[PDB]
C-alpha cells in the first residue's frame, strides 16, 4: 500500500517492509520497472541485476524479526522510482522522491549580491518550496529561489523545506554575507 | 506480543516496533521494570532515566514511516530484559537474551590440550549449545563444553550455536593448535 519516502541526494534511505507470518522467511524487492534489487536467496542475499546493484543493501540481522528493508545509500535523484517489497503474498509499495538543493551562486557571497537556490527534483514531484532566512524571512519557490540582495544580518544557516505530501525533506545551507 | 530477539555480547541490536496509525506519531520503550529508555518528545528523542541512557537509539529517519526501533549498543548480558514498544494504544513485547561465549583457555593452545569454551547468559535462559569442528564434529553442552585434547586438524574457526527458541545466535571463535 501508497507509502512514500522523500529522499536526499547523496544522503542515505531506507525503505520499511514487515511481514509478521512465522519470523523468518523469503522476501523480495524490485522496482515498479519489474526489474529485482534484492531477496534473500536461501540464507544469502542476491542482488540480481540493477543500477543499483553496487549499491542495495538490507540488514539481515533483522529478517529474523519479518523486517525486510531496502538500504539504498548514496542516492541519485534518478533513484526516484516505485519499489516493492514481496513477502510470500502481499506488496508493499513505496515511492522515494530524491532531491537536491544548490547554491548555484555560492556561500561565500557580499552584501548586496543576489542569491539562487535551485532544487533538483525527479520529474512528477510537485514540491513547494518554503525557505526560512537566519533571521526568520520567508521566500516561496517553484524549482528556482532567488535572494536580490541579501545584507549583513541574514548570514547564517538558512532553512529550506521541500514540502510535498505530509512527508516533507528540509535543508540547511550555511551562507556567508560580506562586505 | 511476545517476540524474542537474542544478542551477543559487544555486538549491537535492534527491536522491531511497527505502529501503521497515521504515520508519524509519539512511542515509548520501557524495560518491564517499568523505567523508560525512550520515547520522541515532540520532535525530540528523550532518554529518561536508565543504566542504558549512555547507551540507547532509535532512528528519527524512520519514525516517518511508523518505525520506532529501540537501539542497544555494546550489550550486557544483563541488559537481558522485557521491553516494551508503546505507540498510543498498543504494546510490543519483546525480549533481548544477551549471549558470550569464552575460551577460558585461548585460541593459542598445543596439540595434547584440552579446551573450555564457557557459555556467558542471563538467568531465565535455557539454551542448548552445539559446537561444531573445523572439520565438522559436535559437541553438545550446558553452560560449560570442553574439548578433550585437540590434535592438529581441528585448527579452524569452530562454530558454536546456542540454540534457544527457534532463533538461535550462533559463535566464531578460531583455534590454534601446534605442536
Amino acid at each position: 500500500t501508497k507509502k512514500v519516502v522523500l529522499g536526499k541526494k547523496g544522503d542515505t534511505v531506507e525503505l520499511t517492509c514487515t511481514a509478521s507470518q512465522k519470523k523468518s522467511i523469503q522476501f523480495h524487492w524490485k522496482n515498479s520497472n519489474q526489474i529485482k534489487i534484492l531477496g534473500n536467496q536461501g540464507s544469502f542475499l542476491t542482488k540480481g541485476p540493477s543500477k543499483l546493484n553496487d549499491r542495495a543493501d538490507s540488514r539481515r540481522s533483522l529478517w529474523d524479526q519479518g523486517n525486510f528493508p531496502l538500504i539504498i545509500k548514496n542516492l541519485k535523484i534518478e533513484d526516484s522510482d516505485t519499489y516493492i517489497c514481496e513477502v510470500e503474498d502481499q506488496k508493499e509499495e513505496v515511492q522515494l522522491l530524491v532531491f537536491g538543493l544548490t547554491a548555484n551562486s555560492d556561500t561565500h557571497l557580499l552584501q548586496g549580491q543576489s542569491l539562487t537556490l535551485t532544487l533538483e527534483s525527479p520529474p512528477g514531484s510537485s514540491p513547494s518550496v518554503q525557505c526560512r532566512s537566519p533571521r526568520g524571512k520567508n521566500i516561496q519557490g517553484g524549482k528556482t529561489l532567488s535572494v536580490s540582495q541579501l545584507e549583513l544580518q541574514d548570514s547564517g544557516t538558512w532553512t529550506c523545506t521541500v514540502l510535498q505530501n505530509q512527508k516533507k525533506v528540509e535543508f540547511k545551507i550555511d551562507i556567508v554575507v560580506l562586505a
